[PDB]
């Protein structure tokens, strides 16, 4: 009754799944640990079985990993570079199927999809030249004779735990990076994406082999929470990725600093829009319709909470809710469909909680708020107005697709507001206001890490770095100098001269 | 009895110090909390008492220093630079009775309490002209009629915790890059050097009453583990700037960490020189002596591990012993002192079971070992040769002049043996050949973040970053871009353009 | 009959002037070419004389700077920024003085001479940072056992030619940067702005000669044209720094290019300030005076076209035309006045004769447009309309107070206009539209060197590089990395390994 | 006859290559001017034909490529990426056979005419990253309610006129980075390797016309001087990049800057290897045999002077004799083979001449000197002694592989000798001594743009900037930011403030 031994689901067979699927890689495969079944959100049915790590595959694969490290890190960084261009190209080989596979596993409409396997393509090119480029400056010493210089090395392992929203993409990005700067990376994706974790990993494991390269550079231990605390705790991991919620990245952040290892933390968001009186209302509103409604309001970044001027407020959620009428909902592999699925049951239970906190602390549901009466985890998106913009359920992340909508009338105020939460990761304002513009993005401004003007708060470019401030955990990836923490920072004096250093009354041989 | 009260001692009035001295400044001078008095090392003296602060006072200061930064991260960065600039020149004017307070008080010679001063001084010029510089790139959007810009704001209010080692120049540091930044600063010194702290703080108190900006720019907060604890815990201190040991580091760490807060960790150190076979000994000799007994070995910095080849470790030793034997010991401010008194009685006691286990460990005292008999915390300068690289007393901080010496063959092992402690602070090899100094500086090299040739470990001027790796806590101070911890990067998107291309080319 | 023999100005004795100076400085004061006498442009009295630098002084000195150089390039960057750090200081102790003699014998207003010193002081504290700064990336090897690394290295004489407009700041940007890079420098300043040139030598060789410094490592060799060209057919000059006409310019960088030289060209301008329909009339005003009338017109960065939106042409003459009748003339050191004289009787000549051409080219003189009947080299500041933007007059540079006015429409042609001159240097728009100005700093946009947003044409800071493009000479000086002109970059491979692979894998 | 009609060298056709060939490229093939042939100089057969630009082609391809700057410099630096990464790809799927041909027509063994290429193809992934990069900082100004951005755009239609030796890498670096940086590019390659330029430019213009793109972004117009003096002198060519000898771009420098364009010059060089007595032998021997041998002596960075300390010259003669006597000569393109002809019969009768001009001048050929008895333009590889290192033949760029040979003593000296020449391309020393490396690299080392230790000369990587300085002319190409040169700088203030200016005492 699997999906992956029906004739409609055979393309699953080339990204080399199979039923039952090896869910640790090191060089060779295995899982000797629990085995999961995934579901495809869109209609409960069961995909194929993963093979998770059992403790030993774990330690194995640890040690595996740091003895390939040994080779890794002796091989040039535009080498390095190299080997991350094939695993671009042999991305960009699979783009349909390992897009098709995100849709089918996690529940994302295939455009996303595929644009997520698009998202880790642009990061190797981006990370091909950086390989090029890796390092430190020579600075003048104040002394003479002597030479000043910025070395930058590899951590050594780098442990990368992602969630189940972005089950490429994030894992890409530390991968790309990590790789050229000479670490070796070991991947604990999240268990509900445990076929992406695995057709991931195949791709680069034969991009790894056929280089003659151990394939540990790029180890897979699949599993839960066990693993992942596992990782949290392992002084041989050093340095530790982690993208997920806050409550558990909390409790891996306190690990890893209790053992004095790095960590690097992407936690939760819960991000604003702000339009402003003078707002384009054009771009407003298909802008607000993305970031609420894409992913089903399951990305980091998605706006969860919209700020309008007070006399553009009914004209923009009127015409919001026209426009969250008009969208298509389907199988999120079907054409043209623009809205699939929760990733899980439990999250549609977690939706309908919220929307009853919601209007317990005085909101009004005025589009959505139940579930969709079909096969899978289907629920309407919902707008909320009328919450303070200090309510609890609007200061909690509630990751499901409703957006409070709040009233504003004053710049200061609602930049305040913008900053009130305990997250921040992303932020918009639409405005034409020259000056607003540059406050926004001032000392007085968004205290986020993505701070946005006249687009929504999802859907960066890898150029820059990606992360948030305060509790989304401060870390940053992909572009920028994000590289600098997978490395370590040496500085270093050489003394050349023949000079003596002073005697200082002594008498020395 | 106090130190201050006598005429040989007027000088110290000079820096605005009396017998009872306000501990807390943000703006207005207090302190409610307990009265401490410090101690001159160099003979158990008072020096003079001061004020620390109440629970009160802190929570009055915090909230002084986050309403002067609205004003302050208002003020552009080249004149917060020409703020910082003044303070630089204000040191200039005081720097020899600041230096000769902090030889009292701290107990380290004039030239290092000086030299210590001109640090400060230099980070001030270093910033000045970081000032005009600090940002981001604007970065080329992949669509069209956007643009990408990362922006560099302040993070608010930076606590700074110093440790007594250096109770100016840490403080500096952090307040020069800091203040540039655009932060307000909040600053708790070591108890024992208290009085070294107010006198910074007068001086950086008047040049910004004389530019009319509020003086809880930079707040001083004196106190003990109560205060540091409040401010590792209180989520108004957006970034903790923590110099001290690694036991108390990482619980600072922890609790920072607990509220999502930033911290900057600048912790121990156990740091080794290598001499190899080919080294210039001319230049190993006095380099391990001055790296070992500088600060009477009380710097994060020192040397404390000597490694040398074993064919020439009996020569280097009995030179070394030679060496140490003209170390010229006295108080302080002495003329050409080079070798003061121990910081404290505690200490004493520690270098004394130090010693004590580095003997019954295997050891054998080449020179030193015992305490001087003469008034003050002095101790004989040590050197222990005969112990393994592995023993539990040499992989242990202890924070007092004892060079623990072995002998090494091959350069992958002493690597490895370097590399081997908990700390990651600084480190030093000796040598000639090409090949070994390039694989030093590599990913199989030294995994200190200080990493030096033909120089000793405490080789470091403030054009690079400065801190360690492993138990040093990873934090950065100085130079390089350092100046990125005190502040909040962004990625910013403006759409100019009446057009909405996503990212990716995704059409939805 | 000399100023300086006037009890009114012997306040000139405080810049260590007399009767008769010498105009050259290599560590010797000398000078045994012609005589020159310079005069106040305010009421054409003779001030004080000056003795030029003959081709043997010239000879002496330049051996004399290269044999310094010895020396000086061995000073370590951040040593050499403590000197620019102390030329920082004496600059600051007679700011008001030597400010004070640019208002008397160039002839711009005192808050403009005061301002033009405080630009030297502040890229001295700029480049004392960038001393433990300069430097490049050390970059990983496609090769094992290689590093790669970017060096920079003074390139040795800089040979700098200045202008009289600016007759401290410009050596001084050249100064400072060229000193912390390791050169030393030769100066030749405007021939009439010697005493201002010999001032400033003196300030900066009381400097040299405290630190023990060789003082050819700043040398001085006063003359014209024959000076200046020798310094661009000297091989012994490495790089030339040439500030002043096109017309000039243009020989001296084809006589460097000639010799496989370096130059760093600064040359004229022709700079329009844009004001688009939805602009602030209230900031477009005051900004397109001050830029038009500043410095009697004689900036590189004046602004000399003026494009107006056909809605608001009229409504912004008329008010501009409102404000030139308020500016006050009279003595530039007066410190009431805001217009004072141009700088030569053929500056006003070469005025007369422009506005004599932009009549007979169809222009309407809508205001000023006369010499002034009073001592000195004073015209009233102009105001033309009516020219096509395209007229020979208003597309020449012409150095003193002529404002030439355009309507435009639309957004695409007056960028076109803005851009087709043959000069370069600075640009402005007034607007407030989102995408108007980010279309402006674009690849479609302005093509100047110096691109500007609601501020004129003119007072830029020293973080950012200056200079222009097109027939301005491409040069840049002061800030961001225009350090890099006064040094060679070189990339270095080191094999630290017994092995010889070769780059891209070539198997020889 | 010609070679491209004989099925030995069928594999041409799959470059597109046939009899005869269009030699303008603009979006469409043409080419209305002179027919060259050209001959392989491994046996001086004819191969094909390229139909070269008449005035009429240049003139009609300058306005077409600048019409699709209008197009390409909107499309974002990524995208620009993109093609690039495609180009690098389409010659991946081609290095062997553009390499061959790169062997048959220009002369350079196989494993040197596919290295070539993929230096291309190493530059193409390298600007693929860059276009995710280029830019300024956004820098803090000094004034509030102001922004201070540093913009980068590019300066429009890049020429790039390349020479004979490198008739593949040295187009591809200019290319990708131009490209990239939002510039069109127009291509006058060296007459003789018109194949070579006709092919690459089908590979291009496929991958352009594939993305809908208009092909004159990547002009190409095949000719000789009259079209390189066409670009030198073309005010719509806004930077005209020139590789060639210092005779031809020191003349091409001079016409572009007589109209105040930019050039990027990359000249000559006289490129010496030094080695110490302390040097590795094993490492001096095989690497100036490549330096010197490799290309047939033909690169600009060629080893031509090889300075030996005198206790070990005779013994490194020695051996280098040997490793000459041993290198295997055939047709270029047979795998295998290490040494091929020169490029033209011309060629050959200069190295007849200049081993003439070496015995004149005293110096004895210890082996080679002669033609080869085989057909094709092949001479024996040549080693001079006992020349001074002053001798004019030495200080005289011979495109050929005659190698001086000089004894030296003293560093100071020898480093000296290395800075003498007019060159300063690259240099080479071989030694164990650290600080004789550090001093090497310092400012009194070497001169050159490029300073190697322990490595030839010849054989640079992509990552670092190439060129040299003095009379190889200064330019910069490939890596580090090389890509300055193609995009012009803007500083950038906006004021985004209500702030009025200053009335300053007028009514506004
Ligand atoms: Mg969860
Ligand atoms: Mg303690
Ligand atoms: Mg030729």
């Amino acid at each position: 009754t699997l999906l992956i031994n029906q004739p409609q689901y055979a393309w699953l067979k080339e990204l080399g799944l199979r039923e039952e699927n090896e869910g640790v890689y090191n060089g060779s495969w295995g899982g000797r640990g629990e085995v999961i079944t995934t579901y495809c959100p869109a209609n409960n049915e069961p995909i194929a079985r993963v093979r998770q790590a059992s403790v030993a595959d774990y330690e194995e694969t640890v040690k595996k990993a740091r003895e390939a490290w040994k080779i890794w890190a002796d091989i040039p960084a535009p080498k390095r570079g190299e080997i991350v261009r094939q695993i671009g190209d042999a991305l960009r080989e699979k783009i349909q199927v390992l897009g098709s596979l995100v849709s089918l596993e996690m529940g994302k409409i295939l455009v996303e999809g595929v644009g997520e396997v698009q998202e880790y393509v642009d990061i190797c090119d981006y990370a091909v030249g950086l390989s090029r480029m890796i390092g430190g400056p020579i600075l003048p010493s104040e002394r003479s004779g002597h030479a000043l210089i910025e070395q930058w090395n590899p951590v050594g392992l780098v442990g990368i735990i992602t969630a189940f929203s972005f089950p490429v993409a994030v894992y890409g990005w530390n991968n790309a990076i990590a790789m050229i700067c000479g670490n070796v990376c070991l991947w604990k994706g999240a268990p509900t994406t445990s076929l992406i974790s695995v057709a991931v990993t195949k791709i680069i494991a034969k991009v790894l082999e056929d280089n003659k390269l151990p394939g540990a550079i790029c180890s897979l231990t699949c599993g839960g929470a066990d693993i992942g605390t596992a990782m949290a705790k392992d002084e041989r991991v050093n340095l530790l990725s982690f993208t997920g919620s806050t409550q558990v990245g909390k409790q891996v952040g306190l690990m890893v600093q209790e053992r004095f290892g790095r960590s690097l933390l992407e936690l939760g968001g819960n991000n604003a829009i702000i339009a402003f009186e003078d707002a384009d209302l054009s771009l407003v509103v298909p802008s607000a319709l993305f970031a609420a409604v894409g992913t089903a309001g399951q990305r980091c970044t998605t706006a969860r909470r919209l700020f309008i001027h007070e006399s553009i407020h009914d004209e923009v959620v009127n015409r919001l809710k026209k426009a969250y009428a008009q969208i298509r909902v389907g199988n999120p592999w079907d054409p043209n469909v623009l809205y699939g699925p929760l990733h899980t049951k439990q999250a549609v239970s977690m939706f309908l909680g919220a929307v009853e906190e919601a209007k317990k602390e005085g909101g009004t549901v005025v589009y959505g708020g139940k579930v969709m009466d079909r096969p899978g985890n289907y629920v309407e998106p919902t707008i909320v107005t009328g919450l303070g913009h200090d309510a609890s359920i609007a200061h909690t992340e509630t990751f499901a697709p409703i957006l409070y909508v709040f009233k504003f009338k004053n710049e200061e105020e609602v930049f305040a507001w913008n900053n009130e939460v305990k997250q921040g990761l992303s932020s918009s304002i639409f405005t034409k206001d020259l000056g607003r513009i540059f406050r926004w993005l001032g000392p007085k401004g968004s205290d986020c890490g993505i701070v946005n003007v006249n687009i929504p708060t999802s859907g960066a470019e890898i150029g820059g770095a990606f992360g948030g401030e305060k509790h989304t955990g401060g870390g940053r990836e992909s572009g920028s100098d994000a590289w600098k923490q997978y490395m370590r920072r040496s500085t270093c004096t050489i003394n050349y001269s023949k000079d003596l250093p002073l005697a200082q009354g002594i008498k020395f041989q």
